[PDB]
C-alpha cells in the first residue's frame, strides 16, 4: 500500500507542495500541482451540516430478536419470527447541543434504532423520556428555538438553563408534564447503557386478520436505570465531554454488550376512547397500571463502527420508515414528524441518502426513483415508469407482502385544532412528581433551583414559580425561596396525590445484582499494601468491572513489599467524577503521603459528595475518616468489616480478610462483598437525604 | 406586526397543523397545508456546515485607526490615513473543536480581522501564537487530522490530549517550536480580550516608490496577556462552555470596549537572507531583540452582532484578501493558505458568499463575475466580458489605485522541497522554553504531564519523553517521572540557555494598573455586615469591575442591620471558577453559617487553589483562615490590613477602614487598595511556587 491521489496516481511525498526552489532560496508554490490541490480540496470540504436537533450522538451495531411472537398484534416478521435475528444500528444522542457539546449535559436523550429487516428498514426513532413538550408537530421549531442558544449571541450551549426555555415552558402549558421529566434524573443518565427508550408517539400494529391495535414501544435496560448527580455531570461535561461516547465504545470493545428488553403496550381499536386522556396525545403516558407493557424481545449492541463519520454521522432515521404490519396513528405530533425526517436529509446528506451503506436496506429495492446528486446506482433498461409495456417492476399484492394501509374511518372538518381531551395539561405532571421517590424529588428540586437561578429575567422565573404551584404547592414554595418570585398559596389545578408504577427509577433495578462495566479507581502511593491491592484488583476484574490504578505519578509506584506497578493515570490527570467508586489499600507510608496530598484528599471528598462507594483497608481507613471528617460516618476500628453510608472499611487486615466469598448482596460478610454491594447500588442516597454531602467541600 | 408565511400571507395561528378534526375525535394532518410545511421546511434546513477548523468562535464589530502613518513601508491608505477610521469585524475562535465545544479548552486561538477599507476588504487571519506546527501548507490535513478526534470513534473532542496528536508532534520535528507554545499558558487565555494576535506568516508591504519590505503583524492587548489555570479551565469547559463568548459580549455591552495596539516588524528587501533562520519560515519568530515591533495603530471592538448566525457564523475571511500596498511572500505555509479560504467557502457558504451582508465590501464592486447559486445582485447591460465595444468595466491603472504586483525575482527548479534554513527545527523551541518565567515553566510541565498521561500508547508518550530532551534535558526527566518512558541522558540538540524578550507573558502587563471588567464575587449569608458590603460594592463598581452577589439563596438575604438584598446567584448555581476574585464581608451570624456550608467552603478553597485574590473583613477573616487551614497563609488579627499570598484581610473594622484612598499599587495602605492590587495582578503565583495549592482539596 502506497500513497496515491484519489484518482490512483502514486505520489513520492506528502510533505511538499510543488514549487520553485533552490538550495538557498525558496520560491512560490505552483498552481499546476494536482496532488496538493486535491489534498487541500478534500480537506476544505470534509464537513456536512450537523443534524438540526440531536447533533451530538454516538452509535453502534447490534442485533434484535423476539423470544415471543406478537403475531396476535402484528404480522410483521421482525416482531413474529423468533428464529431470525435482525441486525440493527442504534444512535444515542442529546437534543439541544451542537456536535462538539458535552455528553453529560441535562437534556432529553435520543434513542434511535434502525432495524434492517428482510422486509425493509424499520426505524423506531425514540427518546429516553416517554412524553414530549408539545402535542402538535407544527410547534417543534418553537420549543427547539426556545431551548437552543438565544439568537442574538448564541448563548447558552446545550442547556435549558436560560430565559427563553423557561419562557416557553410557562406560556405553553402542554409542556408541563415534559419539563417535569426534564428536571428529573432521567435527563442526566450515568450511561446510555443505563436508560430506557420510548417510541413516545402512538403507533399501530396490524395482524394477519387485518385487526389493528394502538401501541407504545418500550426499551428497558438490563443494567437498570441509573443517573449522575448535577455537580458531577457539569464537571464531566468539561473534564470528559466524551464520557458517554467512551462508556459505550469501551463496554462493547470489552465484550460487555449492553442489552434492552423490548416491550409493547397495546390498546384494541375498539377501546381507543375509553380513557380520561387521548391515547394519541404525546404529552401523555399510558399508565402501566391501566395498560401493561408486554415484553417480547431483546436487543444488544455488540460492534462499534469501523469509521465514525460515514456511519454514525451519516446514518438517517425517520418515523416514515415502517414495515408492513406496523403503521401510524393520528397522533398530531407523529403526523408532522413523518414529513420532517425525509425533508431534512436533502440538505444534511443529499437526495440519494438511502444509497449510503449505513442507510441501505438489506433486501432488494426495486422502483423507478432515479437520478439525483451523487448517484451510485446504475439501472439497465429502457423503461423508468409504470405502467409500461414490459410490466416491469409491478406492485406487490398484499399476499406478496405489499404494505397494508389500514382503512381507518375519518370524519370531521378541516381545521387547525385538536380534540377535547387534548386540553388537559396538568394531571400527569402531578402524577409523575407524586410517583418520584424522596431522593428523586430532591434532585428535581435542585434542578429547578439551578435552572431558574440561571434565568436573568425576573418575569421568567417569577412566572415559573407560579406555574409550579399547578404541580405541587410545596414545590413552588421551596423553589421560590431558592430563586426568587412569590409562590401562590392556591391553585386551580389541585394535586390529589395519586401515584403510579414504573415511573420512579427505583422500579428499574438491574436484572440481577451486578457491577459489570463499572469503573473502580484504586488509589495508591509508594508504600501501598500489595495484599489488599492484589485482592481488590482480581475481584474487580473477576466481576467484570474495570480496575483503574491512580497514583501520584504515572511512571512507577512501589508497594511496601518492593513490588511495583505503573498506574493507569496520575492523580492530576483524572478525577473521581470519571469512576463509579474508589478503593484505597493500606500501607502506612502510602496513607501518610496521600493524607498530605490535596488532590488525593479531593478525590475522597468528591467521591463522597457525589455519593459514590468508597472502600478502604488498613491505614487507609484513617485516611478516609479524616478526609471526610464527619462523625456521622463511622469506620472500622478492628478486624471487623464496617459499612456506613456506602463507606466500607476494615482497619486491621487478617489472613481471612480476603478469603470470604464475594457476594453482592445486602448484609454481606466479607469486605469485598459489602464494598461491591455498595457499588452495585450505584450511589448511596442516604448520604444526601441526611445532608452529609452539604457538609463537605468538593 | 403579525405572523406571516415567508411569502407574506398572514396566519391566524402558529399552534395547529391543518387537519381533519371533530370535538371528540382528532384526525390526520393534511398534506395541502403550506404554512405548516414551510415552518418545518425552514426549520429542517437551518444548519450549514461548520468551519473545518476554528468551528467554535465568537465575534464583534469595531474600528481600527493608525495614529502613525506607515507610508514609509506601504501606500495602503488603511495603514497611512491617520484621519479615517476603518470599520472591522473580528472573530475569535479555538481550532480543533466542533461548534458546541467549550471556550476554555487548551488550544491555539484564532484572531481574525476583516478590515472594511475604502480600497476593498483586507483580512488579517491570525492566531494568538506567532508560529505554526508546519512549514508547508500541504501538511495542514495531517496536523489537523492528528489533533482532531480520532477517526474510528471520534474521540476526543477539542483536545490535543490523545495518541495521534503526540504521535505527529514527535514524528514531524518542524512542529517542535509550536507544541512548546501549545503547552504554555498562551493556549488557555483568561479572556479573548487578554491575548495577543499574530499574522504568523510573513507578508509584504509596498510603498509609493515601489520598495518592498517583509513584515510580521502583531496585536497587543491593552488589558495585558492573562491566562487560566488547568483545573479551572476544565471545570469552566463544563460549567460554562460559553465563558469566553459571554466575557466578550458582556464587556462590550457594558461599555468596556477591548483594545489592541497594532504593530509591524519590518525587514528590508535587501536583508532577507541576513538571519540564521529563513524569514519566510512560519515555524520561526523574528526575535524582537533583532527586529523590533513598531506600533502604529489601535483597534477596539465596540458593538456586538445583531444576530449570531447571519453574521458571526457566516463571515468568511481569507489570506487571499489583501488590498493594494499589502502583498504575499513565498512563505510556503502562506502560499497554500491563499488557495484554501476561497475553496472551502464553496461548500460552507456558497459561491456567492461575498454577497452576504457581513462579507460585502463597503466600496464599489465592478467586474464580470456572474450568476452562481442564490444570486442577489442584478446587473443591467448586454455585455459581461472584457474587452468589449463599450469599454465597460475597464481595468484600473496603478495611479488609479490598481493593485501593485511586486516584480519579485524568482529562480530555481520545480521541485517538492524547501531551502536550507528550513531544516533547523529545535533552536527556537529551546529559546521559548528558556524565556519562560519559573511559573510559566511549571505550567508547561503540568501541561505535558497531563497531555501525555492521556496518551494510552507507551510508544507515543515514550517517544515524546525522548523528544523533550531536545528542548531541555531537565524537562524530559521531570516529564518521564510523571508519565512514564525513559528520559535520555544526552541529546544531539544541546540547549545553550539563551533567552529573548517579549515571549514570556510577564512582559505584557496591562497598559496601566486596573481591574476593569474583572468579576468579583461578594459572598454573603443572613447576618452579613452591610458596611463592608456597601464599601466593597461601590468600590468595585467605581473601578469598572463587576460585583456579583452570591448567597445561600437567590431570593433574599438579610444583613445584620436589617437591610436586604437579592443575590445575583445562590452558592449552588455558580462557582468561583466563574469569577476573578472573591470578597466576604463580616457579620458573626453570616460567618458561622458559611463555615458550616460545604459549598461555601469549597468556593474559598477553590478560589485559593486557582490562585485568585481573596478578601475578607471582620468575622469572615476567621472563616477564610480556617477554610484554607494553612500556617503559611497569615491573616489580620487587629484593625490592621494584612496581605499574605494574595489573601487580604482586616479582622477589626474601624471607622477609617473604608476611608483610605483606593490605590491599585504595590504596598497600598487601605484594605480595598491592597485587595484590588491583588486582583489587578490577576493571580498570585507565589501561592503555587510555594506549593500551597497542592495542600488544598478543590
Ligand atoms: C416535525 C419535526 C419533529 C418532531 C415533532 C420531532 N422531531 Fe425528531 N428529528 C426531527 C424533527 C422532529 C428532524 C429535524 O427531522 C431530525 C434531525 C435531523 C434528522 O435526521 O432528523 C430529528 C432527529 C431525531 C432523533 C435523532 C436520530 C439520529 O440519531 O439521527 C431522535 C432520537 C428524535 N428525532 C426523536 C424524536 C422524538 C422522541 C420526538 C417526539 C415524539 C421527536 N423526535 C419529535
Ligand atoms: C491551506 C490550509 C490552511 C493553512 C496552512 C492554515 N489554515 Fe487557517 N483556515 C483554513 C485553512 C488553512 C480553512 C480550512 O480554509 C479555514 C476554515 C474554514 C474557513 O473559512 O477557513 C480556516 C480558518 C482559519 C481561521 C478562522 C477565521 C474565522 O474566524 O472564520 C483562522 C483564525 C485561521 N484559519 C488562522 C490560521 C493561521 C494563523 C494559520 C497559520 C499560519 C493557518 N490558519 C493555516
Amino acid at each position: 500500500a502506497r500513497l496515491t491521489t484519489d484518482y490512483g496516481v502514486k505520489q513520492t511525498t506528502a510533505d511538499d507542495w510543488l514549487r520553485i526552489v533552490s538550495d538557498d532560496k525558496i520560491g512560490p508554490s505552483l498552481l499546476e500541482d494536482p496532488f496538493a490541490r486535491e489534498r487541500i480540496m478534500r480537506f476544505d470540504h470534509e464537513r456536512i451540516p450537523e443534524r438540526v436537533v440531536h447533533a451530538r450522538g454516538s452509535g453502534a451495531f447490534g442485533k434484535f430478536k423476539v423470544y415471543e411472537s406478537a403475531s396476535d398484534l402484528t404480522m410483521a416478521p421482525v416482531l413474529t419470527d423468533t428464529s431470525r435475528e435482525t441486525p440493527v444500528f442504534v444512535r444515542f444522542s442529546t437534543v439541544l447541543g451542537s456536535r462538539g457539546s458535552a455528553d453529560t449535559v441535562r437534556d432529553v436523550r435520543g434513542f434511535a434504532v434502525k432495524f434492517y429487516t428482510e422486509e425493509g428498514n424499520w426505524d423506531l426513532v425514540g427518546n429516553n423520556i416517554p412524553v414530549f413538550f408539545i402535542q402538535d408537530a407544527i410547534k417543534f421549531p418553537d420549543v427547539i428555538h426556545a431551548g437552543k442558544p438565544e439568537p442574538h449571541n448564541e448563548v447558552p450551549q446545550a442547556q435549558s438553563a436560560h430565559n427563553n426555555f423557561w419562557d416557553f415552558q410557562f406560556n405553553h402549558t402542554e409542556a408541563t408534564h415534559m419539563f417535569t421529566w426534564a428536571m428529573s434524573d432521567r435527563a442526566i443518565p450515568r450511561s446510555l447503557r443505563m436508560m430506557q427508550g420510548f417510541g413516545v408517539n402512538t403507533y399501530t400494529l396490524i395482524n394477519a386478520q387485518g385487526k389493528r391495535h394502538f401501541v407504545k414501544f418500550h426499551w428497558t435496560p438490563e443494567l437498570g436505570v441509573h443517573s449522575l448527580v448535577w455537580d458531577e455531570a457539569l464537571k464531566l461535561a468539561g473534564q470528559d465531554p466524551d464520557f458517554h461516547r467512551k462508556d459505550l465504545w469501551e463496554a462493547i470493545e470489552n465484550g460487555a454488550y449492553p442489552k434492552w428488553k423490548f416491550g409493547i403496550q397495546a390498546i384494541a381499536e375498539e377501546d381507543e376512547h375509553k380513557f380520561d386522556f387521548d391515547i394519541l396525545d404525546a404529552t401523555k403516558i399510558w399508565p402501566e397500571d391501566l395498560v401493561p407493557v408486554r415484553y417480547i424481545g431483546e436487543m444488544e449492541l455488540n460492534r462499534n463502527p469501523d469509521e465514525f463519520f460515514p456511519q454514525t454521522e451519516q446514518i438517517a432515521f425517520c418515523t416514515s420508515h415502517v414495515v408492513n404490519g406496523i403503521g401510524f396513528s393520528d397522533d398530531p405530533l407523529l403526523q408532522g414528524r413523518n414529513f420532517s425526517y425525509f425533508d431534512t436529509q436533502i440538505s444534511r446528506l443529499g437526495v440519494n441518502f438511502q444509497e449510503l451503506p449505513i442507510n441501505r436496506p438489506v433486501c432488494p429495492v426495486m422502483n423507478f426513483n432515479r437520478d439525483g446528486a451523487m448517484r451510485h446506482t446504475i439501472s439497465r433498461g429502457t423503461v423508468n415508469y409504470y405502467p409500461n409495456r414490459f410490466d416491469a417492476c409491478p406492485p406487490a399484492s398484499l399476499k406478496e407482502g405489499g404494505y397494508l394501509e389500514y382503512a381507518q374511518k375519518v370524519a370531521g372538518i378541516k381545521a387547525r385544532a385538536r380534540s377535547a381531551k387534548f386540553k388537559e395539561h396538568f394531571s400527569q405532571a402531578q402524577l409523575f412528581y407524586n410517583s418520584m421517590s424522596p431522593i428523586e424529588k430532591q434532585h428535581m428540586i435542585n434542578a429547578f433551583g439551578f435552572e431558574l437561578d440561571h434565568c436573568e429575567d425576573p418575569v421568567v422565573y417569577g412566572r415559573m414559580v407560579q406555574r409550579l404551584a399547578d404541580i405541587d404547592l410545596g414545590l413552588a414554595q421551596t423553589i421560590a425561596e431558592m430563586v426568587g418570585g412569590e409562590a401562590p398559596t392556591t391553585t386551580n389545578h389541585p394535586n390529589h396525590g395519586r401515584k403510579t408504577i414504573n415511573l420512579s427509577q427505583t422500579e428499574f433495578p438491574p436484572a440481577t445484582p451486578t457491577i459489570k462495566s463499572r469503573r473502580v479507581a484504586i488509589i495508591i502511593a509508594d508504600g501501598y499494601d500489595n495484599v489488599a491491592y492484589d485482592a481488590a484488583y482480581a475481584a474487580i476484574s473477576a466481576n467484570q468491572a474495570i480496575p483503574l490504578v491512580i497514583g501520584p505519578r504515572r511512571s512507577k509506584v512501589t508497594a511496601a513489599n518492593g513490588s511495583t506497578v505503573q498506574p493507569h493515570h496520575h492523580l492530576e490527570g483524572f478525577r473521581s467524577t470519571m469512576v463509579d467508586a474508589i478503593f484505597i489499600p493500606g500501607g502506612a507510608k502510602a496513607a501518610e503521603t496521600l493524607s498530605k496530598n490535596g488532590r488525593a484528599l479531593h478525590w475522597i471528598r468528591e467521591a463522597f459528595g457525589h455519593l459514590k462507594a468508597i472502600g478502604a483497608t488498613g491505614e487507609a481507613v484513617d485516611l478516609v475518616a479524616k478526609a471526610i471528617a464527619l462523625p456521622q460516618v463511622t469506620v472500622s476500628s478492628e478486624a471487623e468489616v464496617h459499612e456506613s453510608y456506602g463507606v466500607v472499611t476494615l482497619k486491621k487486615v487478617k489472613p481471612e480478610s480476603f478469603t470470604d466469598a464475594v457476594k453482592i448482596a445486602k448484609g454481606a460478610a466479607g469486605f469485598l462483598g459489602e464494598f461491591f454491594y455498595a457499588i452495585a447500588q450505584h450511589r448511596n442516597w442516604d448520604r444526601e437525604l441526611d445532608g452529609l454531602h452539604s457538609m463537605i467541600a468538593y
